């Protein structure tokens, strides 16, 4: 089971005080919706460490890709579950050329060449994109059972507005009156099982699409949202956790700009 936490002296939670008062920090399924001020990173880091908890983090780096690996990883190594294990895992086609990155300890690095093993090796798994880079901290706050996160250019967008396969002969097909958020299909993760059952759900979707000819408007991120849609994400991340300040500057409602994109 779950040890006791130690004493701890923090401030006491308000509960006549909205924590934000211009965002949502709860879905209708009661889910949190991660921004800055709604946690106390010192009592999660607790929480997770007590329970030893290892993270693995996914990249794809093919082509050209394997170039973003060096920042990617030196700032993962800054912001990303410092203080927590963490497992990398780099997927590409040229591991040669994956750079030789120093890490803390407790963080470990594997090449593989372009599953069980991920369900024995870590508790948690992160999948992003590599073109990006952390600048702030992304830590425990994000752990649970699946999560999401809230794509930046539509956080503030009507589900008209999204860019959900809307062709009915896709599977991944989404109506106007249907939806809750648009997730971004390059940062997701949850319990490795989640994660799995995720992928499993996508890879097989896209075959049906291939099998009838079409293929989703935006691909797998497609896919993610129906699934999402089907199965709520017990945690979604807000724009804070992948954003494009080159493309959206820093807008006063992002108290942190946490992970982005490479100019
Ligand atoms: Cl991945
Ligand atoms: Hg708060
Ligand atoms: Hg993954
Ligand atoms: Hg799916
Ligand atoms: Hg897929
Ligand atoms: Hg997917
Ligand atoms: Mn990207």
């Amino acid at each position: 089971f779950m040890v006791s936490l130690p004493r701890m002296v923090y401030p006491q939670p308000k509960v006549l005080t909205p924590c934000r008062k211009d965002v949502l920090v709860v879905t209708p399924w009661l889910a949190p919706i991660v921004w800055e001020g709604t946690f106390n990173i010192d009592i999660l880091n607790e929480q997770f460490r007590l329970q030893n908890t290892t993270i693995g983090l996914t990249v794809f780096a093919i082509k050209k890709y394997v170039a973003f690996l060096k920042l990617f990883l030196e700032t993962a190594e800054k912001h990303f579950m410092v203080g927590h294990r963490v497992h990398y895992y780099v997927f590409t086609d040229q591991p040669a050329a994956v750079p030789r990155v120093t890490l803390g300890t407790g963080r470990q690095l594997s090449v593989l060449e372009v599953e069980r093993r991920f369900l024995s090796e870590v508790d948690y798994l992160v999948c992003v994109d590599v073109d990006m880079e952390f600048r702030d901290h992304v830590g425990v706050e994000i752990l649970t059972p699946l999560f999401g996160t809230l794509h930046p250019g539509f956080y503030g967008s009507s589900r008209e507005a999204f860019t959900y396969e809307r062709r009915p002969q896709s599977q991944a097909y989404i109506p106007k009156d249907e939806g809750d958020f648009y997730y971004l299909g390059g940062f997701f993760g949850g319990s490795v099982q989640e994660v799995q059952r995720l992928t499993r759900a996508c890879h097989q979707a896209m075959m049906v699409d291939q099998a009838n000819g079409i293929e989703a408007v935006w691909h797998d991120e497609s896919h993610l949202n129906k699934y999402l849609l089907r199965h709520k994400p017990t945690k979604v991340l807000s724009p804070e956790y992948l954003w494009d300040q080159q493309l959206l500057g820093w807008p006063a409602v992002l108290r942190k700009l946490r992970f982005t994109a490479v100019p």
